C-alpha cells in the first residue's frame, strides 16, 4: 500500500515546461505537486489537478497513473516537487 509517483522532463521552452510524472504501482494515488519559485500551473491532463496557492492536489482519472502539467517557468525552469501517500 503505497503509490510510487516518479518527475519527469517532457516538452520545454523560453517560457514553461511539460512535466510528467508518472505513477505506478496503485491506481487510487493522489501527487501533490508543488511548484517552485513563482511558478505556477498553465494547464494539466491524464488526472485532475487543481490548487490556489504553490501546490495543487494531484488525481488519477481511472487509467491515467501518469500526468501531465505546464510549470509556468515564470524565470525558473526547475522542474515542481511531486509527493504520493497511499489513501
Amino acid at each position: 500500500t503505497g503509490c510510487s509517483v516518479t518527475a519527469t522532463r517532457a516538452e520545454e521552452w523560453s517560457d514553461g515546461f511539460n512535466v510528467t510524472y508518472s505513477v505506478s504501482g496503485s491506481s487510487a494515488w493522489t501527487v501533490n505537486l508543488a511548484l517552485n519559485g513563482s511558478q505556477t500551473i498553465q494547464a494539466s491532463w491524464n488526472a485532475n489537478v487543481t490548487g490556489s496557492g504553490s501546490t495543487r492536489t494531484v488525481t488519477p482519472n481511472g487509467s491515467g497513473n501518469t500526468f501531465g502539467v505546464t510549470v509556468m517557468k515564470n524565470g525558473s525552469s526547475t522542474t515542481p516537487a511531486a509527493t504520493c501517500a497511499g489513501s
